[PDB]
C-alpha cells in the first residue's frame, strides 16, 4: 500500500497472523511502529511460549521496550489485526503509546468499545488513540482463519 | 497473630519479602507469589525500569514463571498472591490464566482493577471467573504503600 501508511503497518500485521495459525482462537498480529520504523513485532503464541500473556500485542510492546531499552514507548504506534482485550488494553496505558490501530472489533472480550472501553476509561493516566477499520475486510476475515493470496504480476 | 503455614497470612508474607526487591522502581514496591497447592511455581516483583519491560510486573512475572514450571500457559487452580491489587494489564492475565484465585492486601486507587477504578476479573462477559480474596495482611500491605517495612 501507501508507504508509511495505516493500511501499510496493517499488511505487516497480517503477515504475522499467520504464524499464530496453531493457536486457539482469531490468530493475532501485532507491529510496534515509532517514527514510521519497526521496534516491535508480535503475534499470538500463548501455547507455543506457555505464557498466558504472550498475545500479539504483548510481544510487540515487550520487544519495543527492548529494542528502545526503555518500558515507556512514547509517540509509538501499535498495529493489531484484533481489538485488544483487557489485558492488552492495559499495557498501552503503561507502555504510554501514543495511538493503538485495529482493523476489527472483538465483539466477545474486546476491551476498546465491544465488552468495555478500558482505553478510554475515564480514571486513567494516559490516553491512546483508538483507530478502527484499517483492512477491515481482511481483518474481519481472520476471525474464520481466512488469508489472502492475490494475483501476482 | 498466630499465622499458620500454608495459609493466605503465610503466602502474603512471602510476597511481602519479596516486595524488597522492588524497591527502586517508581511507584509502590509489589510483591506477588504463585501457589499450586501450597507449593511456589511463581515468584514476582515490579521490574519495569530494570528489564525494559512495561508488562513487567509482580503478579506477571509469577504467571510468567508459573506458566514455564507449568509448561502450560494455562495455570487451573493457582492461587496468586500479591501485596497490591492488580491492575488493568494485571487483572487481564489472571483471566487468561484461569487461575483459582487471587489473593491481595490493599487496594490500588490509581490503577486497581479490581474494585478500586474497575472491576474487570467479575466481568459477566469474561470466560473465566477468579475468585476474589482482599484485605489479607493489609496493615502490612498497606505500609508498603508508603515504602515501610516492619522489623
Ligand atoms: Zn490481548
Ligand atoms: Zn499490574
Amino acid at each position: 500500500e501507501v508507504e508509511f501508511s495505516h493500511e501499510y503497518w496493517m499488511r505487516h500485521a497480517l503477515t504475522l497472523a499467520k504464524r499464530a495459525r496453531d493457536e486457539r482462537g482469531v490468530p493475532v498480529g501485532a507491529v510496534l511502529v515509532l517514527n514510521n520504523r519497526v521496534i516491535g513485532e508480535g503475534w499470538n503464541r500463548a501455547n507455543g511460549l506457555h505464557d498466558p500473556t504472550a498475545h500479539a500485542e504483548i510481544m510487540a510492546l515487550r520487544q519495543g521496550g527492548l529494542v528502545m531499552q526503555n518500558y515507556r514507548l512514547y509517540d509509538a504506534t501499535l498495529y493489531s489485526t484484533f481489538e485488544p482485550c483487557v489485558m492488552c488494553a492495559g499495557a498501552m496505558i503503561h507502555s504510554r503509546i501514543g495511538r493503538v490501530v485495529f482493523g476489527v472489533r472483538n465483539a466477545k472480550t474486546g476491551a476498546a468499545g465491544s465488552l468495555m472501553d478500558v482505553l478510554h476509561h475515564p480514571g486513567m493516566n494516559h490516553r491512546v488513540e483508538i483507530t478502527e477499520g484499517i483492512l477491515a475486510d481482511e481483518c474481519a476475515a481472520l476471525l474464520c482463519r481466512f488469508f489472502r493470496m492475490p494475483r501476482r504480476v
